[PDB]
């Protein structure tokens, strides 16, 4: 069970984020003023 | 279970990600004002 | 079970993301104002 | 089980986003306003 | 089960996609106000 | 069980992560006002 | 000379003015979502 | 020479003025969401 | 010479005015959102 | 010559204004979200 | 020559005015987010 | 010449004015968030 608050921002993100990954499982996300990302990278041997 | 408040951004939010990847399985998800994202990138052997 | 709130942006969003991958399995999503993926990715050897 | 709020947005998005990928499977969505995807990517040895 | 609320958005979105894809399978969808799409690219070896 | 309080932002945060990895399980998010992420990274042998 | 500004109600407005007057010249008048009035109510002695 | 910037109200104005006059002339206007009212109430002696 | 700005109101304005007058002349202009009155009420003797 | 800048207001104004007056000349201007008067109540002995 | 800058109001303003006057002229003016008055109450003798 | 710096105000102002007058002109101006007034009451014995 997870819960957040509410909050408000005025000042404009410039964001850049710049990513690079090399795995068996890759996942690389991204976003602006809100999000939640739930990956399970399941792996066997 | 999970929850999230809600919020209010005045700013102009310019994002710039740049990504690169290179794996067996690869997601790469960039995204603006709100967002969710769920992945199972599941493996074996 | 997941749940998100509300919210608002007056800001004008320019997202310029740019994506490469190299993978058994690729996907790429970039979405503005609001967005839900749900990618399962299923490998076997 | 999952659930988004609604929101509003009254900047006008400028999104150019550039993608590309080589893969067994590939997809590459960009949306605008509001978007959902839902990709199985399958896939066997 | 899957569910989205409802949003306004004042703003004229300028989209301006640019996609490219080499693969087994290839998918590319580009959409403006609202959209879903679920697709399902299955494989064998 | 867990629980955020809400805050508010005024300033502009221009954020520019950099990040390089290299793993059999690679998750690599960047977000910019607000974010939860639970990544189950599972491994056998 | 005179101008206006345009504006937008998203809001549903629920008016209910109950007005009463006794005068010489007596001009009463309700209106909606815009309106403009001019009334030169003239008087001698 | 009079200007007027233009606004936006989200909320729902529930308005219930109730007025009453007694005078040689009398203009009662009660309006909603915008309105110009120049009303010249001439009088001599 | 007069001019104004631009603003928006989120909230939603229940306004109870009430008003009662005895006069010469007499003018009681109750509005929601926006408006603007020139009331010219000249008098002699 | 005169200007004002522009402003945004969250929160709902529930105004209650009671006002009574007795006079030669009787103006009473009761506004919610944004205006301007000018009145010229001229008099004469 | 008269300039005003822009500011922003969270908070609900709950206004109960109450006025009552007696004069040659009377001018009463309530009013809740935003406003201008410029009244020129003339005398002779 | 005159000039306003731009101010931000969290808190809900709860403004309770009860004003009374008696006098050959009389004005009386409450207001809420913002506002100016340049009101001239002109007199001659």
């Amino acid at each position: 069970g997870s819960n957040m608050g509410g909050g408000m921002n005025f000042g404009a993100f410039s964001i850049n984020p710049a990513m690079m990954a090399a795995a068996q499982a890759a996942l690389q996300s991204s976003w602006g003023m809100m999000g939640m990302l739930a990956s399970q990278q399941n792996q066997s041997g």
